[PDB]
């Protein structure tokens, strides 16, 4: 209904095929920035709304929550950005604005949250969002290895300041060394913890060593592996898409332990009730972060040189992509370059 | 095994049934205090122990592991404590002194913990316990009506504090409206919280207004009553023993909320994803407290006038109250005179 044409990706259907699909976005208002998407990240989480696992999908669904890309107009009353300007974006681009949740700067938990998926994402042409809920891209961050941070990087990174799992010296377990995993596991070496993975198989043993410098590693279907790592950690980030036990997790934490939940399995999570009390444990979820947390996470990235191994891909590759998200096949997020492979 | 003649009462066996039982307490060592027991609470743990209902009970079991008692010899090098002062005892008596918890103060996590019912309890006679485990009673503090702080007061105060969940204005849930809740409803009153009583009926409404003060009344069966109260507390003390849903439970958080369980259901627990990811809630259990953490609980009750509602009962209706603990037939806490009842 909008007067900017638009061009994208759009799956019609819970079958999640994608398919080329125009559409439009309003005009530039007085405090809207208007971008150039140059690089969509996806993920799981694409897949997942793609098919509707959630059951809360609305097709057709054009798929991108986590951008990066150039300023190309903004509205008279915009100070903080210009044309030229690189930006990010992540999931939240509308909240109340009133509440104790946005009042308070943590807006992503505004019950009346805005996600930029919930009316046509970002794996498009170009992208228009109101001024509050865009960053400047730091200068020293690589665009293309960098836009993951914008789901993964604020998904992990909101949680381990506000549980405290953000120290030097504790010990900190990463559940799943796939998309979000691997982001957080250099997060948590970049606060100083020692990492232990927690993977379901040895495949990335060598990786996860070699190539991100963890103290240890358990295969969660090596039952004297987990046993010998009982009561270790002080907090685990469990990232895992599909279904699976909480408590062999529960039993590496420490008491007092925090296990933090960021993946979204159907199926629910059966908890004995000692598995919690037996140590006095917790378990908190946590759903991407705010505006003051995404500007302080990209500042920290930054410093710290943290991006994602990521595999650039075609707009044509897409649905391979998705596909290949259904047993994890990438190392470790795929980038969708638009810049260079959306056709006009 | 040792030289100091002890009795008290016992149970044989899964039954529950408590009997007259002579043991023996070790000789008062150098950091020990001897006490003569003056009132033992007891409470649900006491009736689900005896009946075996965790499966870890060793028979034969003598219950009481809140205690206050009088002080009849002291170590060659107790200081802190002398000869006929009032004391208090609870549930843990001995730690490791050595691992990350115990060197941290919060040795009620010390994974080799010793509670004081495991080597015979404090129904009883005498006691000897090893001076860092023994309070000093406040004297503003009644001894009967207070005993129960040792047990249902420290389980709410340290979550209560380690969760923040001791700030004013606050509206905090109490689920159950038992020996721990109406306890812990005391202590968030204290805070300056509002206070939602979560109750398995209407039946406990008006003492819930009348005699604790409680902002609103919801029966958790009652699904107008439960949906109108969604996200609407900071916090919530779980404290049911049987089978339920915690689901409803996090509905009623706001954003960031947190669910502390204490009480201990055979049930395991179903928590489906959304029901934490929505609103990044947090569901933490605790069980008892430090030393450290009982002596503020204690200075913080005798400041605030906190006590528990107690029903003083005789040695001789031990088995009678403990058959009325089936049904929470008790305004709120069964206690003990040992002083006046238990004969010589
Ligand atoms: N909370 C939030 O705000 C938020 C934001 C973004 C994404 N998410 C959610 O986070 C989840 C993970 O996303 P992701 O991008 O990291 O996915 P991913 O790239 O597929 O990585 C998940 C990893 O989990 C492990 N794994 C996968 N399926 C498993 C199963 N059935 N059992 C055990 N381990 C399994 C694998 O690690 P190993 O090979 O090491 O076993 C895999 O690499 C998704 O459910 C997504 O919706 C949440
Ligand atoms: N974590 C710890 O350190 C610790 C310490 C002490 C005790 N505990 C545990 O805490 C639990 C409660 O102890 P308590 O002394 O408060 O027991 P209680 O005096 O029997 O009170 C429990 C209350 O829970 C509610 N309730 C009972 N059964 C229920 C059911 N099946 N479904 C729903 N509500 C139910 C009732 O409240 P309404 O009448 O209002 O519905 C009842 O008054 C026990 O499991 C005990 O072992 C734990
Ligand atoms: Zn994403
Ligand atoms: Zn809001
Ligand atoms: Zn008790
Ligand atoms: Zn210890």
């Amino acid at each position: 209904v909008y007067p900017v044409k638009a061009f994208g990706l759009a799956a019609k259907d819970s079958s999640g095929l994608f398919s080329p699909f125009n559409f439009s976005r309003r005009a530039t208002g007085e405090h809207d920035v208007q971008l150039k998407v140059l690089y969509c990240g996806t993920c799981q989480y694409d897949r997942e709304m793609s098919k509707n696992k959630f059951g809360f999908t609305s097709y057709p669904y054009v798929l991108g929550h986590e951008i990066v890309g150039e300023v190309t107009e903004v509205g008279s009353k915009v100070q903080k950005f210009k044309v030229g300007d690189k930006v990010g974006v992540a999931s939240i681009i509308e909240t109340c604005g009133k509440c104790e949740m946005c009042t308070n700067e943590v807006e992503n938990y505004c019950p009346e949250a805005g996600s930029i998926d919930s009316n046509y994402g970002a794996c498009s042409n170009i992208a228009v969002i109101n001024e509050n809920f865009v960053i400047r891209w730091p200068e020293n961050l690589p665009l293309d290895s960098g836009v993951p941070l914008l789901c993964a990087g604020i998904t992990a990174y909101s949680p381990m300041k506000r549980y405290g799992l953000d120290k030097p010296g504790k010990r900190i377990g990463i559940a799943g060394l796939g998309g979000l995993g691997h982001v957080a596991l250099r997060f948590a070496k970049a606060f100083g913890a020692k990492v232990t993975v927690i993977s379901s198989s040895l495949k990335k043993k060598r990786e996860a060593f070699e190539k991100f410098g963890a103290d240890s590693f358990l295969v969660s279907s090596n039952p004297e592996e987990m046993q010998g790592a009982a009561g270790t950690l002080d907090g685990i980030i469990d990232t895992i898409p599909g279904n699976h036990s909480l408590e062999p997790l529960l039993a590496l934490l420490k008491p007092l332990g925090k296990l933090i939940i960021l993946g979204a399995p159907e199926m629910p999570f059966e908890v004995p009730a000692p598995s919690l009390l037996m140590g006095g444990k917790v378990m908190a979820a946590s759903t991407a972060g705010s505006m003051k947390e995404i500007q302080e996470m990209i500042e920290f990235a930054a410093e710290h040189n943290i991006v994602a191994d990521v595999e650039v891909i075609s707009i044509d590759y897409v649905n391979t992509a998705m596909e290949r998200l259904d047993n994890s096949d990438v190392r470790y997020r795929f980038v969708i370059d638009i810049g260079n492979t959306l056709k006009s």
